[PDB]
């Protein structure tokens, strides 16, 4: 029931236009996970949406 938030396990510096940079501990709602291993995510810190590498996060 409800949503599953994700938390960053490691800092990450984006290297492409639509990717988010984030810190360890930053939390996300996942907007789309049906395109492959990069997920469209919405940061609970910044309010921004962009891609994150899914291996950098774990379910909260």
């Amino acid at each position: 029931g409800g949503v599953t938030l994700f938390v960053a396990l490691y800092d990450y510096e984006a290297r492409t236009e639509d990717d988010l940079s984030f810190h360890k501990g930053e939390k996300f709602q996942i907007v789309n996970n049906t395109e492959g291993d990069w997920w469209l995510a919405h940061s609970l810190t910044t309010g921004e949406t962009g891609y994150i590498p899914s291996n950098y996060v774990a379910p909260v």
